[PDB]
């Protein structure tokens, strides 16, 4: 007993804290027997857990493991038999429960697990205990380590390690002791092998039923012969009788189709838009009434901003009294303006804002002034006191902060009122609830009246979203057919001209459908314009774009300028066509546009479906879409009509009508309706698999399955494989067969098809499912009740104020935080808190302490109101109660009386229905073996030990059904568990994997992408058969089935090894898939319960007790949930269509080329030897992938004039430029959470936007939109701000950077200031680069701020105090200065510089727009600026003097002076520091041409071409990772220790100095850092993702000329001068002593710069091929480098091949033999075709020009495929050059070995049985050759390209290249010697400084011999010479004489 003995006295350093503790350490120390040791010792820790766990949370441990029952039956309780389960915790207090059920699992997938399965069993008890009993909170603690606060937490894994060793050592079944090891361990893919596959006699017909038809072993002759009769058979039995799928265009008969379906004419609505559609119709009434024809207001609006201001604080804690001090306050006001003054209530009130009898209130409400003055009335007699007691209560316990001096406490003359009611007649609205035209004829208007309607749209789109803003905890007084007297009515105001406004009166408030009333007001005589009704979240858009789709229609029909008089009629047209657009959103208009844009697809070429016209039409409602759709056909008739001149101009008019067609993209796509989105997507899911017949009802959901089950899984299993070759009636049903399946995969496996088996790198390296879409599951309803009661339990050690409703408001997401926190909410979000609100309270009332709903569902939460009237409801609940209300409000709320409380504070507001729910409640009207008692404690018993082939013994890959949302139509959603989600990634992992293994498919492969884009535009510009072919339903009719069949078929051969990789764990859990289980909706199924023809209903109603129970699980055969199996379809729609290609390449003779997407395909034809005799081509085709399950779309077409591929149109010389598209995803999608990343966001948009030559004046007009939405939100304009205006087409080569100097140099008229600080950052750039000393003080100068660092910077390069106070004046306002913005915008419920988190976001791995930008705008009103505490922005704003100094003028509300902040300095930094580090950004970005000077320079609108960025980077180009991460750990180590590198493993490479100090991103990323809207490190790190822009020549004539000189002046070196003096120092020095030529001689002198001036297009005289050498970084020696004589060209080509040598090796045993050949040629005529390998040695004698030899020899391996009879079958090829011979000489030789008459092309083979002779020893011919033929595949193995000898060679490192006096000596022999200049002063500069005497001696006695091979006499023979004269040495220069 080594660990027995041990165990007992390591475990003595317990702590018995409490009695259970001692009683059970008495009992284990006493008591050693190895059989109840792991028992007590697993039980006694997991006591500890536990009872640690739960006391926690004020605990009762259980003692007595008793159940529910006996512990209520303890006290009073009567037992209404409950269900038995056993508690971990329990606490009961007066008629409340709590009950903690606590465990630990170290892994998060059964920590999920065992949390899912504990909720469900804790909530199904309140539903008994509840109905007659007591109410309950249920709290799950679930811990992942084995952690307490009760050991040192180092004991535990010592006790977990000893007892496992224990347990291994001895034992005493077989699973139950795998998971007792796996269940202590700390943490631990593929390779299931633990696991045991136990068989349960059901997989057996399983694999009887998908195995059996499965070979793979065909033979390729007879798939010949087989698809041979099949087409012959095809031919002359189905096409000849015409059952055919495609047909011939016949473009008129297409016109007549669509003038048909689109053009009504059996409808009885009008030719007029206006009279149609009531929207339209208002806005024409109002643009035609306003186009034909003062401290009061700014007071009156101040003191509105007050009280509503005051409203928000709600600190009266009562609605009607608040809004009745509200309107006294008001009408006080009001009547103390109109004490003097009578020109301001008629002439600054009429004209201002009010309207008939009616005043402007808090919270936008506009309310009668008789109505107010009759409920003043009220309050008083019954309650003098009223108005003594709120004026005494806003100076003690208020804010005290009011302007209320008189107009509060006066107590309201009703005389006055009186009068002024007499003064006005009431003239209110009337509300229009539920023939004659004149509407001025639109064709026919100006053009301003147009522009009107648009401004007026914009304007109502604006007022429209404005009464969104409304507040929803708002109650009117008093409440309320066909026509409704308002007078309590919400208002919102819109000005339109100088005197006249606009009303829009509503009467509901929320994010609902509401019905508006709009009306005018001239001089104060209210009209009526009309009413309408829609819903105030569909009209984001226009808001205000009234000059964007100005322009952009301008432009679209000044396209079409080719011919005056067709313009003209379709400008119009367009534009009223967008207008009825925006004034009419739906999902009709879109998915009639997509139509329209098939039929035009289907129009531009020859071949389309038969079924194409079915596609098109949509039912047409509310008499709406009429009219668009007439406008519609009307302008595509008017477009495409014609007889002979219809098709001028045919790019133009498809350009112009595919623009048209996407117009879908205006109108948004934000689910009408989430239920009926809901059950139509259910019913899509689910009626394919009714139709099929194979859908089940719901399971065991544990992996059994009863006879009925399994059998019905059979049928369908058997009909999915039931479908024969010949029988043309089952075309559109899913299934295959196995007979194609089989010849397809046998053709794969053989490798025939373009791809095979030859993969490389071996792939084997808590929400609630039945609710998607809810803000809010009961899970997490129930644990945030559960939390909260408890925190209020634990602080009972009563009494509780309101504040506990600030826990709700804490854990979701001090009266002022209470309000900033509960305005985040939605209308849903407000009910589901006040939901919550309401259980927390009556749970806290049960601690302190009609009839019709028991029979039905007996929570009195649920009642709804629309089963009783409101007079009873109003009635009942203000009846006699003595005991159930009580006087008072009493605001400090004592336990024991909330319900009272509750009551009686609904009962004093409005609210009555409240009321009645808690006078319900109140009236109480609701009334020793170790595998069964050892999995209780903390024993993992659902981990996965043990599977079958249907589950895994830890449940059935649930799932959940969703939508998501798209333009057309919504799309399927399915969301797994976490093991389904790991079984999935696996899988896709793995496919993956394989997919990227193969080249054609291009998903994850941006390269084939591209490839299959240029191929698809050469076929268009060439004129080839383009066929793009959509799949109707790829996700619903796909099955699991199909894939394993074909991993089974399969082999996956090894790229080395050729070992047939085993797919078993693959198999295994595709089978597990096969059978998933689908979960549906809750809302689907409680629509079809409580309760028009639907099929998908008459399954849910005779499934609902006819056969089980409600349908909540469906499993079925064919589901492949969409986004699941992705790449595995993907794959087998690849292979299926190398299959078809294949195919059609063997039968029809043509060349196809097919690109896949796993959802649509492209094939590219080319056909011999006009397109009329291909329809039998095509028809085949589509009858053969409707055999297998790939149907194709009626959408699909096939012709030569236009390709479709990923929404990318390719036509005849240019592509396409979609410009709404872009322009609408512009528009939309304005996600601001900061102003600064919503400019970028538009940034990137407008990019991108613009690259596709869209305008120049289009997105100057989206830059000012947005700039107007930020000023509109109340942030005002900022310098930086929004995408500047007035840009040009320099978006090519210039970054957010760029265009923010851009603005900066444009806010300054004469740039004195800017191009001083571009100066000054040209002189830091030269000094830190040419200069080259900064480094790391510039840091230490910066993190400072900006004001010193700029004057730090200025000094450093120089300046005085003139400069420091004259430049240092320039100040912007920054509000986010002592941090950011704080605010909560609308998120989701349940919850430092940026660099940081960009840096965090690239190592780690349903909301409206309008409803967004709303919270935006009213979030940015409260305390938001931080300082020190928080404040107003128009309070700082205010604060601001308005000293007007001739300086603080040129830029109002953007440029200030330095003593115009005084009041307010904390906000006030300069902005020339912020350009200074903009133009080093810019400089250490993209080179130095911005520090010039910008000057201007001195075509049809359609001339559009392709450019190129011009850029130039200096900052290490290839800018990896590791080495940003270096900077930080550098310059910032706190930075780097904190808040980075918690979750990396490799910070050994980013600390061993990988490429330290990198040449600017050491100071190119501090400014970054400090500096909140730079932005440059996180865009280094990333593509252009452009690459190349369309544009217009017309804006590239126009643009700014910025090229800079170089700011040395030209006066640096003149490079010409390096090289020859770098050409001299070399030839001085080579002339003094023999030197060889090498890198040795070359890099080790100091002018060889060459290495530098990046602009290396001009070397020194000759040394090209070295420099281009060392560019490369070579390592050579010498060699012959006379290029000079073309040695690359003119060469020996005397080629040759040699025999082979087959490995694997089998030729030995049969090689002697012979001695014949006819065995062995009988041997070569079961199948034994295995892999071929060939050797080759092919050797050449590449020559040169200039005098010289090479001999270069080649080994070539290539591991192919033997053939059957025909030519071969390859695989892969490498090869290895070796021998003597230049860098240009092997260049040649593998230049040509690659290009030559070789296995590329002919192969020029001559196989005539002579190879084979000499490898088989033999000399006898059997009279036949058989010869064979290479396909080799064409890699290019060209990488050495430098002296090196190929890796081998028997000759290395010889024929040294030496230097004496200027001439090239090989060997000794003198080849020539190059010119090179001196000048006389550079030769005595070098002289000057030598080693000795001898050197110089040597130097002079040798210079002349070279001047002889030269021609310079520029030497200056002047005082020169007499200075040269200082080394006599007369013999020298007397010895050349
Ligand atoms: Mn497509
Ligand atoms: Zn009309
Ligand atoms: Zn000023």
């Amino acid at each position: 007993d080594e660990y027995v003995q041990e165990l007992k006295g390591l475990i003595r350093k317990h702590i018995p804290e409490r009695c259970e503790f001692g009683h059970q350490k008495v009992t284990f120390l006493s008591q050693v027997h190895p059989s109840p040791l792991l028992t007590e010792g697993f039980k006694l820790l997991s006591s500890l857990v536990e009872l640690e766990s739960c006391e926690a949370h004020a605990c009762q441990a259980n003692t007595d493991q008793r159940f529910v029952d006996v512990i209520l039956s303890d006290n009073g309780i009567l037992c209404p038999t409950l269900p038995k389960v056993i508690p971990d915790g329990f606490k009961l207090t007066g008629k409340t429960l709590i009950l903690l059920e606590t465990f630990v699992r170290v892994n998060p997938d059964e920590f999920e697990k065992k949390w899912k399965a504990d909720m469900s069993k804790l909530l199904n008890l309140k539903h008994d205990l509840q109905k007659s009993g007591v109410t309950l909170v249920p709290i799950v603690d679930g811990r992942s380590n084995y952690n307490n606060r009760f050991v040192a937490d180092w004991v535990i894994e010592r006790i977990r390690w000893l007892l496992i060793e224990i347990l291994k050592a001895s034992k005493s079944e077989d699973q139950e002791y795998q998971r007792l090891i796996h269940s202590l361990s700390n943490v631990k893919l593929e390779n299931l092998e633990h696991l045991k596959r136990n068989s349960l006699d059901y997989d057996e017909r399983l694999n009887e039923s998908l195995f059996i038809g499965l070979k793979g072993d065909i033979r390729e002759s007879t798939v010949r012969e087989e698809l041979i009769k099949l087409k012959l058979w095809f031919k002359d039995e189905v096409f000849s009788k015409g059952l055919g799928k495609f047909k011939l265009t016949d473009r008129r008969e297409l016109l007549e189709s669509l003038s048909s379906l689109g053009a009504h004419l059996d409808s009885d609505v009008s030719s007029c838009p206006f009279c149609n559609n009531k929207l339209m119709e208002i806005v024409y009434n109002v643009t035609f009434s306003c186009v034909e024809r003062s401290n009061i207001e700014k007071h009156y609006l101040s003191v509105l901003s007050l009280c509503n201001k005051i409203k928000g604080l709600k600190v009266f804690n009562t609605r009607r009294n608040t809004l009745l001090f509200l309107d006294l306050i008001m009408v006080n006001l009001m009547v103390d303006i109109s004490d003097s003054c009578q020109d301001a209530i008629e002439s600054l009130r009429k004209s201002g804002l009010i309207v008939g009898q009616m005043v402007m209130l808090v919270n936008d409400r506009v309310l009668d002034i008789l109505e107010a003055v009759k409920l003043i009335r009220k309050k008083i007699g019954t309650n003098p006191n009223w108005v003594k007691n709120c004026s005494k209560i806003l100076e003690r316990s208020h804010p005290e902060i009011w302007h209320h001096l008189s107009t509060l406490i006066k107590q309201p003359d009703f005389n006055s009122l009186i009068s002024i009611a007499q003064h006005l007649v009431s003239d209110r609205p009337i509300m229009r609830y539920s023939k004659i035209c004149r509407h001025k004829l639109f064709q026919e208007m100006s053009s301003f009246e147009q522009m009107r309607l648009f401004k007026t749209l914009s304007s109502i789109s604006l007022s429209l979203i404005n009464s969104m803003k409304t507040s929803f905890s708002s109650r009117l007084l008093v409440n309320e057919f066909g026509n409704v007297r308002l007078r309590e009515c919400y208002a919102q105001r819109f000005y339109l001209a100088e005197s006249l406004v606009g009303f829009l009166f509503y009467q509901k408030t929320g994010e609902r459908s509401r019905c508006y009333s709009v009306y005018l007001s001239d001089n104060g005589v209210m009209s009526e314009q009309g009413s309408f009704y829609c819903d105030p979240k569909r009209f984001f858009l226009p808001v205000f774009s009234d000059e964007v789709l100005a322009g952009m229609c301008e432009e679209m029909t000044s396209w079409l300028d080719f011919d005056t008089g067709l313009m003209n009629d379709t400008g119009p047209i367009l534009r009223l066509l967008v207008l009825a657009i925006l004034c009419s959103p739906s999902k009709r208009n879109q998915t009639f546009l997509q139509g329209l844009r098939y039929f035009l697809m289907a129009f531009a070429n020859q071949i389309h479906h038969i079924d194409l016209t079915s596609k098109l039409v949509v039912e047409c409602k509310s008499s709406s879409e009429v009219v668009v759709q007439r406008l519609a056909v009307g302008l595509f008739i008017r477009l495409l009509s014609g007889e002979s001149d219809a098709s001028l101009f045919f790019s133009r008019r498809f350009k112009y009508l595919l623009n048209v067609s996407y117009l879908c993209h205006l109108i948004t796509k934000e689910t009408p309706d989430r239920l009926t989105d809901q059950i139509k997507c259910f019913e899509k899911f689910i009626e394919p698999k009714v139709k099929f017949g194979c859908a089940v009802v719901n399971p065991s959901l544990n992996g059994k399955l009863t006879v009925d089950q399994e059998d019905i899984m059979i049928n369908g299993l058997k009909k999915f494989f039931s479908k024969s070759l010949r029988d043309t009636e089952d075309v559109q049903t899913p299934g295959v067969c196995k007979e194609l399946l089989n010849y397809c995969v046998s053709l794969f496996n053989r490798g025939k098809l373009k791809v095979s088996g030859e993969l490389k790198n071996n792939p084997f390296r808590i929400p609630k499912l039945d609710e998607l879409g809810n803000i809010l599951s009961t899970y997490d309803k129930e644990k945030l009740v559960s939390a909260c009661v408890s925190s209020m339990a634990e602080r009972f050690k009563n009494l509780d104020p309101d504040s506990t409703d600030y826990l709700i408001l804490k854990n979701l997401t001090t009266q002022e935080e209470l309000s900033l926190m509960y305005e985040a909410l939605t209308e849903e979000q407000v009910e589901s808190f006040n939901e919550i609100k309401h259980d927390v309270q009556v749970a806290l009332a049960k601690m302190a302490d009609v009839s019709l709903h028991e029979v039905k569902d007996f929570d009195p939460d649920v009642l709804p109101p629309e089963v009783y009237k409101e007079l009873c409801d109003a009635v009942y609940k203000s009846s006699e109660k003595c005991n159930f209300f009580l006087e008072g409000v009493l605001d400090v709320c004592p336990l024991g009386l909330l319900l009272k409380n509750l009551t009686t504070s609904s009962y004093v507001d409005e609210e009555y229905f409240m009321c009645f729910k808690y006078l319900l409640i109140q009236g109480h009207f609701d009334q020793f073996t170790n595998a069964a008692l050892r999995n209780l404690c903390f024993y993992s018993e659902d981990s996965p030990t043990e599977f079958t082939s249907i589950s895994s013994n830890s449940g059935n890959l649930k799932f959940g059904l969703s939508y998501k949302e798209q333009v057309g139509s919504n799309r399927e959603l399915y969301v797994g568990d976490l093991n389904t989600k790991l079984m999935t990634r696996l899988v896709e992992d793995f496919s993956e994997a394989v997919g990227n293994s193969m080249k054609y498919t291009c998903l994850n492969s941006e390269k084939e992408f591209e490839r299959a884009i240029c191929d698809m535009k050469m076929a268009v510009n060439n004129g080839d058969l383009s066929c793009s072919y959509d799949h109707s339903k790829w996700g619903p009719t796909m099955s699991p089935a199909l894939f394993l069949a074909l991993l089974q078929m399969l082999e996956l051969r090894t790229p080395v090894d050729r070992s047939k990789i085993d797919l078993d764990s693959v198999k295994s859990i595709l089978k597990w898939h096969l059978h998933k289980v689908v979960e549906v909706p809750i809302n689907v199924a409680e629509a079809y319960c409580i309760g028009s023809t639907s099929l998908s209903e008459e399954f849910f109603h005779q499934t609902m007790q006819l056969n089980g129970q409600i349908p909540s699980h469906i499993m079925s055969v064919l589901d492949m949930g969409q986004g699941i199996l992705h790449n595995t379809s993907d794959l087998y729609g690849l292979i299926t269509e190398q299959f078809l290609c294949y195919a059609l390449d063997l039968l029809y003779d043509v060349i196809p080329v097919s690109y896949t997407s796993s959802d649509d395909q492209i094939t590219l034809i080319k056909t011999p030897s006009d397109a009329a005799e291909w329809l039998e081509m095509i028809c085949f085709h589509e009858f053969l992938s409707s055999k297998l399950n790939k149907f194709v779309s009626p959408k699909s077409v096939i012709g030569t004039f236009v390709a479709e591929f990923k929404s990318r149109f390719f036509v005849m010389g240019e592509e396409t430029p979609l410009l709404t598209k872009f322009v609408a995803a512009a528009l939309h999608n304005v996600k601001c959470k900061t102003p600064t990343q919503l400019s970028e966001t538009i940034d990137t948009i407008c990019d991108q936007c613009i690259a596709n030559g869209v305008s120049t004046k289009i997105v100057t007009r989206i830059s000012k939109r947005v700039n107007q939405l930020i000023r509109y939100s109340g942030y005002g304009e900022t310098p930086f701000g929004a995408i500047e205006d007035q840009d040009v087409k320099d978006w090519v080569d210039g970054s957010r950077g760029y265009r923010l100097q851009r603005k900066i140099e444009a806010i300054f008229h004469d740039d004195k200031e800017t191009s001083f600080i571009r100066n000054c950052a040209r002189k830091v750039f030269n000094d830190i680069k040419r200069g080259r000393i900064f480094e790391e003080n510039l840091i230490n100068l910066i993190g400072r701020g900006g004001d010193e660092a700029l004057t730090g910077f200025l000094q450093y390069a120089g300046c005085s105090e003139q400069e420091v106070n004259r430049v240092l004046n320039y100040r912007w306002v920054n509000l986010s200065s002592f941090g950011d913005l704080r605010l909560v915008l609308r998120t989701k419920l349940m919850t430092v510089p940026t660099l940081i988190k960009t840096l965090q976001s690239k190592l780690s791995r349903q909301s409206s727009v309008a409803s967004g930008f709303i919270g935006f705008c009213k979030s940015m009103g409260s305390k938001c600026v931080r300082d020190g505490g928080f404040l107003y922005i128009k309070e700082v704003y205010s604060g601001v003097s308005a000293c007007t100094c001739e300086i603080c003028a040129l830029k109002p509300k953007i440029i200030y002076c330095n003593n115009s902040l005084n009041k307010v300095s904390q906000f006030s930094k300069p902005i020339l520091w912020d350009y200074f580090s903009l133009v080093l950004t810019n400089a250490c970005e993209l080179g130095e041409w911005v520090f010039s000077t910008v000057k201007e320079p001195q075509n049809n609108q359609n001339f559009f071409w392709a450019v190129k960025p011009k850029v130039v980077r200096q900052i290490e180009d290839q800018l990896g990772m590791n080495h940003v991460l270096q900077s930080i750990r550098r310059n910032y180590p706190v930075l780097f220790d904190e808040h980075l590198t918690p979750f990396m493993n490799d910070l050994q490479v980013s600390r061993t100095m990988d490429s330290g100090r990198l040449k600017f991103l050491d100071v190119c990323i501090a400014l970054d850092m400090m500096n909140e809207n730079l932005g440059i490190i996180s865009h280094l790190l990333k593509t252009r993702d452009n690459s190349v822009y369309i544009v217009k020549q017309s804006d590239c004539a126009l643009a700014h000329i910025r090229q800079s000189s170089y700011t040395d002046w030209e006066l640096g070196l003149s490079p010409q001068q390096i090289c020859t003096n770098f050409k001299t120092q070399l030839v001085l020095s080579s002339m003094v002593n023999p030197l060889v030529l090498s890198t040795s001689c070359l890099k080790s002198f100091f002018w060889f710069n060459e290495v530098l001036e990046l602009e290396d297009d001009s070397q020194i005289e000759l040394a090209e091929l070295t420099d281009f050498a060392l560019m490369v970084k070579n390592q050579n020696v010498s060699r012959a480098m006379f290029v000079e004589d073309i040695a690359m060209g003119y060469v020996v080509s005397n080629f040759e091949g040699v025999r082979i040598s087959l490995s694997n090796v089998m030729v030995d045993g049969v090689q002697l033999p012979p001695q014949d050949i006819g065995e062995l040629f009988g041997l070569k005529a079961g199948l034994v075709v295995q892999i071929d390998h060939v050797r080759m040695s092919t050797k050449f004698k590449l020559k040169r020009k200039m005098v010289y030899s090479f001999s270069l020899e080649c080994i070539m391996d290539v591991g192919e495929i033997q053939n059957k009879e025909v030519i071969l079958k390859v695989v892969a090829v490498d090869q290895s050059v070796s021998g003597s011979g230049g860098n240009h000489m092997l260049l040649d030789g593998v230049s040509v070995v690659a290009s030559l008459p070789l296995f590329t092309g002919q192969a020029s083979f001559d196989l005539a049985a002579m190879l084979i002779e000499s490898n088989l020893a033999g000399s006898n011919d059997n009279f036949l050759m058989r010869n064979v033929t290479l396909d080799l595949g064409g890699f290019s193995p060209e990488l050495s390209d430098k002296y090196s000898y190929r890796l081998s060679g028997p000759e290395n490192q010889e024929d040294p290249l030496v230097l004496k006096d200027g001439a090239f000596y090989v060997g000794g022999e003198r080849l020539s010697t190059y010119k090179v200049e001196f000048t006389g002063d550079l030769v005595v500069k070098a002289l000057g400084a030598l080693e000795d005497d001898e050197s110089v001696v040597s130097m002079l006695h040798q210079l002349w011999p070279y001047l002889k091979a030269t021609s310079q006499v520029i030497l200056f023979q002047q005082e020169d010479f007499t200075i040269v004269h200082d080394l006599y040495k007369k013999q020298l220069t007397k010895s050349i004489e």
